[PDB]
């Protein structure tokens, strides 16, 4: 069945065959609630409570016969070592003997309590849906507090070392957290998990090792959380993303920080021991010791089945196959001598695609420059800037500026009507271009989407890859017309009168920014890619907690780190990155500027430049523009990046193959 | 009519008499839309229109009502283009055209009317009549969003022409719409009621004041009071009338469109803030002080007194009203700080005596009734901001720390703590059943949820003041303490880097005894600094996690102990020194050897590791693990920027106008 269904209508296939009937759900969940109530009446004096685990506990049940557990927290279980007191199977057998005699209300028709080793099991069934609850007894480890505070995991590690160590055997104690991690998530994410489990069951059915579905449930949750936080995604992107992750099984290493952190040294040493292991490494959200991935041999079969389904003609039907961008292994886990491989494999965009968008953008520039003004004698001049014009774009979220210079604009400010006219006519000419030239480009073109107050934007997409670049169109005063100080006196006469944030006129000087980072060694552009990725990973979790300083400040720290540390075309990337995290740690003393375009030679430039150098302790003046002050002194949450850098200095990335630490370069902090 | 309506059912009275009919509104607004469309068809000089007045703000009363609409003629290009009268010629041509230009039904409901300095147009429908003043303006906003350069160009033009403060304010009418459109419906109903009352006062008395001043005052009353989009309208009325009665103090302003950042604007605001009060700066033009003739506020005071004291208000003895200050601390001169603290920040002494008498009854009843079966009784210790003498008039809090023998360690005791708090909840319910009339203060029944802290509040019978207590089971660590107790805490933290102080409540007695018994002058400075912090938190909390309030109480004590250990001092120098220390947040390292000391083998070993922490570090004098001034953890950077802004304040200028210097306090100790 499954492989014959096209990628479109998979949501229908899931609704038609996999998802449980709402009728059976609304009977069984009342059955289970009644069971949970009856086991908690004082009848059963020994229970503190119950918690529900397995596929039922996670709310991921399939239409068929299905997995579940429920855990009884007996009050004589008070320590982790009580998990080893196996004689509680006697207690479970008494619980069975009692429970089977209750059969309360109508439910006597639908229970079937059954004898089993190491305690009983209760099945619950209905016309279609059937649940097979494994019954277990455990210490409620969570009752040591009301949250997974670090002392709980410290007591866990101590208990593991005191008894005979058996990693993950006590994970059952945390079943309450396992519910909390899987509720309040989108319905489509559940439907995707059901589809992935159904495929796994088909693979288990035809192949004749074993792997628990919880590993692929975690993998699917990680795929969604990293790739597409939207609650209305396309399931056919989800499947392709998960199968791409499974194909990477020898790299795969996924973990969550939702219940535990690298803060406590006792947990940090556990995570650093586990994260540095045989990939596929799958740490569960609730127990730092419980590596969920099964026998390595089973992932070989899952690879072969992933290849087989992913290459089928029912997938792979789009010209580029759409999928989310997720890394099999976060940067933190990669050893220091593998950084140069990591950058080349995951961060660099494809060279042929950049050549294609360069060829396309010169066509865009040529078509616009001739057509936008025909009545007026003054033509627009379009200059290309941003992260694709210099060679430092990432494979994801690339950007570009098309700065548009024109004679309508007489000053940096007070010209909104002229800029609106320039944008409107560029929008009209881009529409005419899309009408006339659609098949002459070797890249796909999104039609411009625009509204009167917003910036123009359009995107160029590969025809054979997922990569894309987004351009935005920015009218600017042609200040430049290295520049002589009579141009900078124009900016200075705006700011000299008051304290203000800098740099809103940055786009006027885009050529000096591009020419500052371009022509530098490719090794340094790759280090700039690495630092921009590290910053992107910081923003992913610190943005809820503050406004981080702008990325260009760390691009400038990366260049200052190279120029001061070692001005050589080839170097160890791990020492460069370690030095950048050193400079970010030293944020308390940041005095950086470059006398490339502006110097103390002029009477007003010197007067202004000697002022900004005393504005605030952190100061990183844009080499294109003295008012730029992009390392803003007192406004931005530098502290958060300094705390995160101080955390990252523990990373595997900064340990050599011998295991000894990698030192920073000796860079001055004031310059 | 109005004065006979009780405070309850004012919402009914507003719905019954004041609010316009929706059946009428749904014609007039389409009439105005059609007029605005016709005026924007090239009428080739009209770049656009914006609607001002009571219609523009969406505050129209049922009857005849005020409005304007502004025409942005394309030849108007600088502020001084307001001054050339020829706009009346252009208006008279626009009149001549627009009187002939009519469409569909609308000829039955327009009435264009000749007027001096340009025409006017009326629009009327069943039970309604809008009158529009028609004006010409340079659309100053077209320059940028109200960016600093716009107000710099404004001030330059104002000085270049024959200066006329507020005369260019018509240019900003689009911002005046943007400030009023989004706000909650009941705030509109309150504004309608306040305007109807003002019209009744204008009717019987026989100066004048424009309603925009009282509309701004009502918006400020709501924005400073309850931010809630649902409220009792009679609290709104009572707090607005209380603000009007304070007319000689009143000074209200907004930072929504302009800031003290740009020196050209800062000098305007500092000039305006120090003016005849009631000072009412409008949200959109820093020069447009909206308050009318000073004489009119005398009449408004007398009418506020008359209505507020009526038997239809003032019916509930603890008459509820939102606590809003007539004048923000920033506006008060330095030599008036000692008066400001005493007038607005100190709670009433008799109320504190009453809650002290009541809480000793609570403690006695709980201590005897809770464990009757067990031999071990609970011990209840009172702590927090009311036990030391540093509570504010608003948002006071206190801890009832409960010590018991069930608790054998700082951690892993949740069931015992749940039992203790559950039975305290039961005994507080029994107390409320038995003793409700023996207290001289009102008691809220405890409101509780199984995982949450238990809490209850004591309220005055005769004032709005209140105190909130919460009940906190704690390990009886103390049982000055000898180091064998601190070795217990140290053996938890020594093994790892962690945030500190989660066990702070165990040492509450050492915290209270540190701030208590200090001079009352220093407790009033602590009140002032806690108010400054509360005002910083009011606007910076959306932007980051501010450092905890207890850190600034310790900076205030360190500032006094180092600056001048004398029972009386200038409060303005103390506050200036606290803002100095907050500016030098990079260097704190502030601690006190009052309880712990280096005279031990483990405490010294831990404390020399605590001293070797982030440069900004403040150690709770009660507890070496307290470390209440965290480093990167907190958003100190923001308070150090706000302090640098506050150093311009009138509070730090003497009566001669010279600046007040800080005390010479060391930053490392
Ligand atoms: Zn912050």
């Amino acid at each position: 069945q499954l492989s014959s269904v096209p990628a479109q209508k998979l949501g229908w296939f899931i609704q038609e065959y996999l998802k449980p009937y709402e009728e059976c759900q609304t009977l069984i969940d009342e059955m289970v609630n009644t069971i949970c109530d009856v086991l908690q009446e004082p009848q059963f004096p020994l229970v503190q409570g119950v918690a529900i685990g397995g596929s039922y506990g996670r709310k991921t049940v399939l239409r068929g016969n299905s997995d579940g557990t429920l855990v009884l927290f007996f009050s004589d279980l008070k320590q982790f070592q009580d998990q080893k007191r196996s004689q509680r199977d006697i207690l479970d057998k008494t619980g069975d003997k009692l429970k089977f005699c209750l059969f309360t209300k109508w439910l006597k028709n639908n229970f079937e309590i059954q004898k089993s080793l190491d305690g009983f099991t209760i099945q619950v069934f209905t016309k279609n849906q059937r649940i097979s609850f494994e019954v277990l007894a455990a210490f409620n480890a969570l009752s040591l507090n009301d949250n997974p505070s670090p002392w709980i995991y410290r007591e866990l590690k101590r208990s593991l070392d005191k008894t005979n160590a058996s990693p993950g055997e006590f994970a059952v104690c945390f079943t309450e957290l396992q519910q909390k991690f899987f509720d309040n998530r989108p319905g489509k994410l559940k439907d995707l998990i059901l589809l992935i489990k159904h495929w796994h069951q088909q693979c288990q059915k035809k192949i004749k090792p074993s792997l628990s579905p919880y590993a692929l449930e975690l993998l699917t949750v990680y795929a969604w959380e990293q790739g597409c936080r939207k609650d209305n995604f396309d399931i056919a992107e989800g499947v392709r993303t998960v199968l791409e992750l499974i194909k990477c099984q020898e790299k795969l290493c996924i973990y969550w920080m939702v219940n535990y952190n690298f803060e406590d040294e006792t947990i940090r040493n556990i995570l650093l021991h586990q994260l540095q292991s045989a990939r596929p490494v799958i740490l569960d959200p609730v127990d730092p010791t419980n590596n969920v991935s099964g026998d390595k041999i089973c992932w070989q079969w899952l690879k072969k089945e992933a290849q087989t389904w992913l290459t089928s003609p029912n997938l792979d039907n789009e010209l580029p196959a759409p999928s989310w961008n997720v890394l099999p292994a976060p940067l933190f886990t990669t050893p220091g001598h593998l950084l140069d491989k990591f950058i080349k494999e995951f961060l660099q965009p494809n060279k042929c695609f950049l050549e294609q968008i360069d060829s396309a953008v010169n066509i865009i520039r040529t078509f616009l420059k001739e057509n936008c003004f025909r009545q007026s004698t003054a033509k627009i001049q379009i200059v290309r800037g941003g992260s694709t014009a210099k060679g430092t774009a990432l494979k994801t979220g690339s950007d570009a500026d098309l700065v548009v210079f024109h004679n309508s604009l007489k000053s940096y400010t007070s010209q909104k009507n002229e800029r609106h006219k320039i944008v409107k006519e560029i929008h009209e000419q881009l529409k005419a271009f899309w009408r006339e030239k659609e098949e002459e480009l070797e890249v796909s073109f999104e039609p411009p989407k625009w509204k009167a107050p917003r910036v123009l934007s359009f995107s160029l997409k590969s025809k054979v890859l997922n990569e894309s670049v987004s351009f935005d169109v920015l009218p600017a005063f042609n200040a430049l017309g290295t520049p002589s100080p009579e141009v900078y006196a124009g900016l200075i006469d705006l700011y000299k009168s008051s304290d203000l944030p800098g740099g809103e006129f940055s786009t006027c000087f885009t050529v000096l920014q591009r020419n500052f980072i371009r022509s530098r060694p490719t090794k340094l552009k790759d280090l700039i890619r690495l630092v921009k990725h590290w910053y992107k990973e910081c923003e992913r979790k610190l943005k809820p907690k503050g406004s981080l300083p702008p990325k260009y400040a760390l691009e400038l720290l990366t260049i200052y780190a190279w120029e001061q540390g070692s001005g050589v075309p080839d170097f160890d990337t791990a020492e460069g990155f370690r030095t950048v995290l050193e400079l970010v740690t030293q944020y308390q003393q940041l005095c950086i500027f470059w006398k490339v375009n502006y110097n103390f030679e002029d009477e007003t430039v010197r007067k202004f430049l000697l002022s900004q150098l005393q504005k605030t302790r952190p100061v990183i003046l844009d080499p294109a523009e003295p008012t730029g002050d992009v390392g803003g002194g007192d406004r931005w949450c530098w502290h958060l990046l300094a705390k995160e850098a101080k955390e990252w200095l523990s990373s595997p990335c900064f340990k050599d193959g011998t295991g000894n630490p990698i030192p920073p370069w000796k860079v001055p902090t004031m310059q």
